[PDB]
């Protein structure tokens, strides 16, 4: 009944939840990203993307070379199920996606793809 989330990323390169289960009642989950703390995007910025477990690395990877410009994202990139964009230092940002998009039983992948950040910014994602 309750179709979103509020998360955050702070200084501390960390989101302040590594789980998320989505009502299967919902037709469309929101998820609402905010960065407390007092750095700027080019140093410690952060994003929330979300991919299927096979596919995490590979985004993660062709993020970084896609560079700050692209907020660490290949653009136009068919294994991000949902993005938000790169965000910093008191601003928030939000996504939403069709729940239709998940499938049961599999478990997929939350992430920030700033360099570096997914060695701790990092969680699941699924249904129930
Ligand atoms: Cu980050």
């Amino acid at each position: 009944a309750e179709c979103s989330v509020d998360i955050q990323g702070n200084d501390q390169m960390q989101f302040n939840t590594n789980a998320i289960t989505v009502d299967k009642s919902c037709k469309q989950f929101t998820v609402n990203l905010s960065h407390p703390g007092n750095l700027p995007k080019n140093v410690m910025g952060h994003n929330f993307v979300l991919s299927t477990a096979a596919d995490m690395q590979g985004v993660v990877t062709d993020g970084m070379a896609s560079g700050l410009d692209k907020d660490f994202l290949k653009p136009d990139d068919s294994r991000v199920i949902a993005q938000t964009k790169l965000i910093g230092s008191g601003e928030k940002d939000s996504v939403t996606f069709d729940v239709s998009k998940l499938k049961e039983g599999e478990q997929f992948m939350f992430f920030c793809t700033f360099p570096g950040h997914s060695a701790l910014m990092w969680g699941w994602l699924h249904l129930k």
